[PDB]
């Protein structure tokens, strides 16, 4: 009843009109429903917003629909989008059958998550650093029928346009290759002015950025947003997301996050930077390892230990398996080394006792941030307490490596398809389970909407290349 | 090939004025391929040991540095080419292997010899009869697109649902489809493809196959004839046999066939049920008192297949598209179990069963396996069965379509592999009772895998799906 | 089957030099369906115990679990199928059970089989003659769209008054047009099809029917071949053999035929008048004294169908669409009464009558309607009459289509249904009449029950009509 | 409540939409639902069924008459089915002798002029308007939706 009082006249102050909800389901899609200003009271932000929770996969059955969200009044912005003045509260499902916050609502799971941590003692605050790469392009098409398969992702940019007619009969020329946007000037890289308008919107919503650069693949871009919170940084996951895109549309155009949209060419990554902290100390900074500690060391083995489960969470689509393909910046083999891109987890080499973090380069945006980084603790976690070996370094370009010799020298390596990757999660999830933070339920209604959602399609609808191969038989 | 069975094919030849000798042998793909002779220049050297080819170009056999290979002729059901316009005589070759100087081990007209003479070697009996129904779409179009920022194919059949609402030749639009599934099997003008399928039997009667059934098929625009058993090799030779001609009866008529396994979403497949009996002395061996008209023979044969299935279906669903058409609900199988007259089974036992007729249906297979290949080994699977005397189970007669996960899981019945790369992992966790009496060798069985992950496993993990960009794109 | 009629069947085929014989047999909805068999294949004791086949393709049949099935060869009105491009023979076949061993309770020409016995076995009569007028559209084009956003039909036709100011070949339109209710029987040109009926009924003479009327009918594009009398089960053969012919010959002349019963808002429907007389010894039991030529048992008979209609409509008028016709102006009747000469009359006594033309026009039907189900109800409702001496009012000698709303209602008339649901709850509610000597199974009429309801009464109560957005849109 | 043929094409199940004439808590599968938000002020139903083909002065004020109705008589609504309404199968609702809102515009006027009482009350909807009513939608909605042919049926029928 302060952080009320500082809202309501937080709202005062710039004119809102309208008091805009923001959840997000167990895909990681940010949903809003929107009250109309004068209505809202300090009295609701305390009893909550009703909305039906059946009309989410994952979650309420139809006939127990009414759920309430949960007002949580920190990292809320001024929408820089809508026409009329609206402003953006991150909230949480909370179970009106259970009475406590609902067991399937990543914030949850995350801030659950967050807490685990500080009743376990192993630290304090844990804090998650995510480049998120993104594409922007042109046009989308799609179509899915009974007798036709098809995409088509389209930019100016792009090779398959170097002898295209555009507005006059006119080609500018001036493209980056595949694989050659890292990072030439304009106006090559067509799109300086853009990004530099998404960081200044990131900005205006709460975002503390410092890098923006073009990205290796064609239409590719990055913007650093500085670490947080486990929790918040992805409520900034979130809330970049929604700025790019929303950049991207009123710029004529269009953005994805979307793991590997192009094939043969780089694709869009989400690089989770973490480090645990304690009593003002960043418990990853040591000696043991360069410039590294045993519980960092530690921490370390957890996630190595149970990364092809862990990838249920952290690589949650059929897209983003065909993003862990050897020879695009992209990790597979489940091991570490400094200032290595071809490992799945890179010791930054700029690396103070301030700075001491991994860089886990093998989640990308299709996972949902919540859980993706609930995920990526606890499997942290897990690792600390059973003080698990993190195995040797391999300073080895990884990719070149031939095939027999990944069986035959035993290393462990990323799943090559989802439902394994379901399916070793669900083979151990314990480290999951831990004091409740994920529940079985939970861990069950995850599965059956990923198969569902993900896996079965997949499995089951005819894919083009299918046709030059096979047609002929 | 006799020195009579040779002047009896020039005669035959000289009778039909042949102006050309095409040579067919089949890769492990399973592709026909073709070199063909004048034939002034054919001699009876070339019929006694052999025709040079370059056995480098295909995805398996040589490498580049010992290229040369010799191809063997084997004077049995060749045929004069019903669409070559010069008189031509398809004949069938078997790949020698100019270096170890034997019978190709990666040939799999070769290994489907060894495999039927494993079955002699051993005295289980003396033949191992196969019938093999392979069921066709045929087409109008086929577009395809694969480039880094594009995947798509389209189909197109003016049967087809999506063109209730099309214009043809004068606006024209005729109607009378079949819906989704309803093709099976309504009368003209519904079904458009009477003529073009009778086409195809009596051409397949002039090429030497014999036939019975024609008839549409449940898919809109699909098809199937049924051409009487062989045994192992001839019924493979005569499923070729029976691909060349649909393939080229349907492209003279202006269209374009496919023997996919799955062509369309949401409509029937098109399969390869494969129908088994092994005889010894002119007995069925099949036949019996012990279930419904079969033996125990039979039903260990069956122990086998089923034993070693998901192994065995890296060879009889040879493709990433296999998987596509075994799912829940097209009359294609999902659990490895067998039963009476029940098409949501894998083996069906059918109902008019003699004993001339004790077989099994295995509905498992498609046609993007290679039958030489599929066929050797649903064999030396059987074959296991019978030595170890593996037991079947006990029926399911059930719908198996309506059972749940869950009790699909619990019940514990083991199912069909859910992608081409797990049963190629299963097929090689397994190997043994292929390698009996070196009739699938180690050496191929290596060959074979390494070329399927690369033509086909590879492809489809890393080749981004369009209906990935309607679930993942706006992540 | 005796071997005689087998002897003679072959020996026929010789004599036309037969390559295929086509079996054909009609589901619940009365889809005829076919499968081919070459005829070198074909077999004595395949003609004695059958052709099996996939039964779980067929809705109402059986499920997947017991698919198999016997089709049973019957050996009358075979004929050379005019229109195949190799020589085939088309033969009527029965389903045969072979899990209860007995012709099947599901197979309509079965249970039409079941009526013609039961009427025998019953004492009422020798024969029932069937006499068909089986009216039908000749289109040039039909467009259909069923998605999501959109429904759509259009049919074309160069008669249509919709095309009175639409360019053709090179900017030209030959005017001479029917309007709306127009067809009935202006000379050509304005009679655009002379030459197309004349064809069919040939095609008719071909295949075995007695033709005698060929008329252009009351809609723009319609027509009607008047076909001699059958017994109940000749005359649904002739009905499917008719109904074949017609959808050919259109398809062969560059258009497109239907037999369905309201394609065309404002214009009159297509109905299938059904003429019946019931003779025994060689006498018309129909004929009399008692009402205008016919005698009791006619009247009675005429009682027992007047007296169920509300039920049997789902058995004579089986579609959503049959219902679209059954409304008054367009000649087609909504009060089930009867009378002489009147065309707005349920049923007619046509007047030319004499003691071996005495019947009655049935008018209430469409061909929609399964022809061997049809003709079974109605003689069941109708023996019902016979034996309960059921009454049937009096005539009604009228235009009934001038009765006021609560008028028709006052009076007591009752009328025919106005949907297909309500004729199907109708029909659940009294069933007794067709179950009677078991000629119906009820196992069957639930079948038939969610058949129809599945495949036609859900569609339509969820599908949105285009005129539901004329009147709703802006609400 | 539902006045036109359109009302009952959303009137299917599994779209939110209730088919099944029983009431019940957090439950959108039913007629009647009763919201979690219930104080002392709020006591509400949502009666989840009518739509906006409903003339709405007529529809609240049907709503009233049949409601109020309960009250005299004192009628009893019958116990709360908290079930996923959906999954009852078509059997299990005729066994379970379970009323259910009518399938066509047509059967819901005739079911109203066939219960008329409760709605004549003291002169509030007269004989003579229920009548217009009555034929207004026969002539303007069910005689169109019977008599003008629906694409699907050539799907389905013009091969018959
Ligand atoms: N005591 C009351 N009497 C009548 N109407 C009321 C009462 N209290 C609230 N309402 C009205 O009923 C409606 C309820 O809106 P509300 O937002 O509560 O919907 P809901 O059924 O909970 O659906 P959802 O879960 O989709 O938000 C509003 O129009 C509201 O003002
Ligand atoms: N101690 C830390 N804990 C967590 N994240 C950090 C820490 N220090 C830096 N980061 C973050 O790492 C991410 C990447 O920063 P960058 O300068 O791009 O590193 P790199 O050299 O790995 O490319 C940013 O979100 C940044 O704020
Ligand atoms: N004893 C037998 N052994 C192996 N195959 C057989 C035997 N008898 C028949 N067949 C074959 O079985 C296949 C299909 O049987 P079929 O009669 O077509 O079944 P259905 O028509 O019900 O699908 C054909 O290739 C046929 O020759
Ligand atoms: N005794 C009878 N029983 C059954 N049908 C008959 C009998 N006599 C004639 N028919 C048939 O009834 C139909 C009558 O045709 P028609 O006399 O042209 O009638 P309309 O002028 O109403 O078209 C024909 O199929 C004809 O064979
Ligand atoms: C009518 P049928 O017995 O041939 C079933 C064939 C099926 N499409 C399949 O996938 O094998």
């Amino acid at each position: 009843e302060s952080k009320i009082k500082e809202f309501f006249e937080f709202c005062k102050e710039n004119e809102v009109e309208f008091v805009d909800f923001r959840f997000s389901d167990i895909k990681g899609t940010w949903n809003h429903i929107a009250y109309s200003f004068g209505a809202l009271t300090h009295g609701m932000l305390k009893e909550g917003i009703p909305f039906d929770a059946s009309c989410f996969k994952g979650w309420q059955g139809i006939e127990h629909s009414d759920m309430i969200l949960t007002p949580d009044l920190v990292r809320y912005f001024i929408d820089p989008f809508s026409a009329d003045v609206s402003v953006v509260v991150f909230c949480d499902v909370y179970d009106v059958y259970k009475n406590q916050p609902y067991e399937k609502c990543p914030r949850s799971i995350a801030k659950k998550a967050l807490q685990h941590l500080k009743d376990s003692g192993l630290g304090d605050v844990a804090y998650f650093g995510a480049e998120n790469e993104f594409f922007i392009f042109d046009s989308i098409k799609i179509k899915d029928a009974s007798n036709s398969q098809y995409y088509e992702v389209d930019s100016e940019e792009g090779e398959w346009n170097r002898d295209r007619s555009f507005e006059n009969g006119v080609n500018f020329g001036h493209r980056p290759g595949k694989q050659g946007g890292y990072m030439p000037v304009p106006p090559t890289d067509t799109m300086m002015d853009i990004r530099t308008e998404i960081v200044k919107v990131l900005n205006q919503v709460g975002l503390e950025t410092f890098v923006v650069h073009h990205e290796v693949a064609q239409a590719q871009g990055e913007v650093g947003v500085k670490f947080g919170d486990l929790v918040e940084a992805a409520d900034n996951v979130q809330k970049l997301k929604y700025v790019v895109k929303m950049v991207a549309h009123l710029n004529g155009k269009t953005a994805t996050f979307m793991p590997k949209p192009l094939y043969g060419d780089n694709g869009s990554g989400m690089h989770t930077h973490v480090s645990v902290w304690k009593n003002n100390e960043n418990l990853f900074s040591g000696e043991t390892y360069k410039g590294l500690s045993e519980f960092a060391l530690h921490f370390l083995g957890g996630v190595l230990r149970h990364a092809r489960g862990l990838a249920a969470f952290t690589n949650a689509s059929t897209n983003s398996y065909k993003r862990l393909i050897p020879g695009y910046e992209a990790p597979s083999i489940l091991t570490y080394s400094a200032n290595n891109r071809s490992a799945s987890v890179r010791i930054p080499y700029g690396i103070s006792k301030n700075s001491a973090r991994f860089e886990f380069r093998f989640p990308d945006s299709s996972s949902n941030p919540y859980l993706a980084f609930a995920a990526i603790l606890m499997a942290g976690m897990d690792g600390v307490k059973n003080k698990i070996d993190p195995g040797e370094a391999m300073d080895i370009n990884l990719f070149k490596l031939t095939l027999d010799e990944i069986r035959e020298k035993g290393i462990k390596q990323m799943p090559h398809t989802l439902r394994r990757s379901l399916e070793e999660m669900l083979a151990d999830k314990q480290y999951l389970k831990e004091s409740q933070v994920f529940s079985e339920e939970f861990i069950q209604a995850y599965q059956s909407l990923k198969f569902n959602a993900e896996v079965f399609p997949w499995e089951s609808k005819p894919h083009p290349f299918e046709f030059i191969t096979t047609y002929s038989c």
